[PDB]
């Protein structure tokens, strides 16, 4: 049954989780080329990460075990989001805690990332990301990173 959305039309919110359905069947697959994707396009993110020094070849990032499992975890963590349909406050709290404070991304990283996520997308889903899908991933990601944006400065987070 039904379960209404915030901002996104239910037929948006159609699109993203029928897109997301896929992304999960291989979400180390799609979360590795993610990654892959954000740190050829911006190395800057690369940095950052001190388990992802020793990353300079493309071989080296598809080996790393360790870029799998944060691949998997960033991609677990976005469908969850996404799942609430804009219901997602509870779930940005913590996220903006660990991601504020432990962590220091900006929120210029979260667009590079929604790039990588789209170009990742369109590459791999065809049939399933055409132009009216990726309006509405573009959305859904809009939306997510206009509300974990409030809720870094809810926390003093000149982000």
């Amino acid at each position: 049954l039904y379960f209404q959305g915030k901002v996104l039309s239910e037929g948006e919110w159609q699109l993203v989780l029928h897109v997301w359905a896929k992304v999960e069947a291989d979400v180390a697959g799609h979360g590795q080329d993610i990654l892959i994707r954000l740190f050829k396009s911006h190395p800057e993110t690369l940095e950052k990460a001190d388990r992802f020094k020793h990353l300079k070849t493309e071989a080296e990032m598809k080996a790393s075990e360790d870029l799998k499992k944060i691949g998997v975890t960033v991609l677990t963590a976005l469908g969850a989001i996404l799942k609430k349909k804009g219901h997602h406050e509870a779930e940005l709290k913590p996220l903006a805690q660990s991601h504020a404070t432990k962590h220091k991304i900006p929120i210029k990283y979260l667009e590079f990332i929604s790039e990588a996520i789209i170009h990742v997308l369109h590459s791999r889903h065809p049939g399933n990301f055409g132009a009216d899908a990726q309006g509405a991933m573009n959305k859904a990601l809009e939306l997510f990173r206009k509300d974990i944006a409030a809720k870094y400065k809810e926390l003093g987070y000149q982000g």
